[PDB]
């Protein structure tokens, strides 16, 4: 029924708005949009990075570049920390999806284990425009100019993500659309190791329905936005395959040091 | 208008019939050992494939191979020639898709460059069952076991296709459906290096409507076949990656080994 697919959509939207502090409405207001009530700290230069890292609410290392660790790393590692933070919020949102918690525990884990990268990159697109990405709960902005330039085993990692964000974003989805889309991704059915696919796909089926109606109602004048959004899943899949691909190579830089035991742990 | 959408489906389907000698229907008929108006010769081992040269049109060698272009080589040289036929056939089909020949001459070649293989492996599924694949116009059937048991490299070329086929064939799509879906795969847009794009998204936006209605009509007792089908698109993407990189390998160990110019120009 329609009335149901309309309920699920509001429920999901509510949980989402809760599980996630910075919404895409808020990220856009801050971004290109005006809504200038407290402009962010822009990081465009190598010196600009130092200059704000000592007053921009970040928890890890302080501005100390000169024979004391590097910057190309300090930046890539930070993405991994915040993302781990983001993972907790996603795990919470998941439990808010009808039927999710009723699934076998082993499968709740597996779904989360393989769906997070996709969820992360989808949301990160909310914080990105063609010129840059909002950093630290939006208290900052790291230019696409700087990032795209950093050293060698990194500037190759970012850029392609910006390519995906502009395309994805060209879809002009909002948090109401995305809350369901994120639910669909989670409730897949083809993740390796699932033990009981039936219930999972049963749920995704309703979510796909809710998403379809959502896009129809929310983007009436938008031809095949449903189909268009679904085929973006490959973009994500590729971006996530490419992410590990370079998440491995990094295992040929900062490595053998006996000071990262409990830290390398907290971030697998 | 849906009456105009059923018209586009007839059209694509007629051209599909006219461009591909071996439809899924002909293939299923042959595969189900049921209809034996003409069954296949089964290649499951060295002797099978050996005695097979005399049972079907195998211009290839029959006698010794290990020192005169081994079997693993003859089996993949032929696969190469079937690839050049498919491209020729698929190219013929593309000219029949409304708007395609109008597009910028350059892009026509690009949509083909990329799209030619995703469609190949889609259709190659019509010729497979969890046990093997039809060859030489259905005259023969090669085991999924025999293939995998070839040399170190080659022996894993096919296993990934079989994997996809079993799950793809699970959708129970038919020739009329594939026709519309095959068109979509070509009129993509998110294709790397396309001068004009919008002109393409307007075409694919229409096909998508054609497919959407075609699935609801053709498969009523189903839910989200449309969505499940589109999601299957990434499955093809992945296959492409692995194939090309695995193709890169044989190109070095086998210096004398070539690669048809049509196909070589396609690869990047
Ligand atoms: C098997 C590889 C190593 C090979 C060796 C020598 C000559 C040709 C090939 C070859 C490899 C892959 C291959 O797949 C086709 C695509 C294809 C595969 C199966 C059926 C139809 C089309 C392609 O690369 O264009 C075709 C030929
Ligand atoms: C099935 C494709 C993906 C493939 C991948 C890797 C290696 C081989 C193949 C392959 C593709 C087409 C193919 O069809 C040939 C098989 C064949 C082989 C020897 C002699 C006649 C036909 C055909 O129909 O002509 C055989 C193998």
């Amino acid at each position: 029924e329609s009335a149901d697919l309309r309920a699920l959509a509001k429920h999901l939207y509510d949980s989402y708005i809760k599980s996630f502090p910075l919404t895409k409405a808020k990220a856009r207001a801050i971004l290109t949009g005006k809504t200038t009530d407290k402009s962010p700290f822009v990081i465009y230069d190598m010196n600009s990075l130092m200059m704000g890292e000592d007053k921009i609410k970040f928890k890890h290392i302080t501005p100390l570049q000169e024979q004391s660790k590097e910057v190309a790393i300090r930046i890539f590692q930070g993405c991994q920390f915040r993302s781990v933070e983001a993972v907790q919020e996603i795990t919470e949102y998941a439990k808010s999806i009808p039927g999710f918690v009723n699934l076998d525990l082993n499968d709740q884990v597996t779904l989360l284990k393989y769906g997070v990268h996709e969820i992360i990159y989808t949301m990160l697109a909310s914080l990105m425009n063609k010129d840059g990405v909002l950093i630290s709960e939006g208290q900052g902005f790291m230019t696409r100019e700087f990032l795209k330039s950093l050293r060698k085993p990194f500037g190759d990692f970012m850029e392609p993500k910006f390519e995906f964000a502009v395309k994805f974003n060209a879809l002009e989805l909002d948090d109401s659309d995305l809350a369901i889309f994120i639910a669909v991704i989670i409730l897949s059915g083809d993740r390796p190791g699932l033990l009981n696919v039936k219930p999972i796909e049963d749920i995704q089926d309703n979510l796909l329905q809710a998403l379809e109606l959502q896009l129809k109602l929310n983007h009436p004048e938008s031809s095949q936005l449903f189909a268009k959004l679904l085929q973006k899943m490959t973009d994500l899949r590729q971006i996530v395959t490419e992410h590990v691909q370079l998440l491995q190579v990094i295992k040929k830089t900062e490595t053998d040091m006996s000071l990262h035991p409990l830290l390398q742990e907290i971030y697998k």
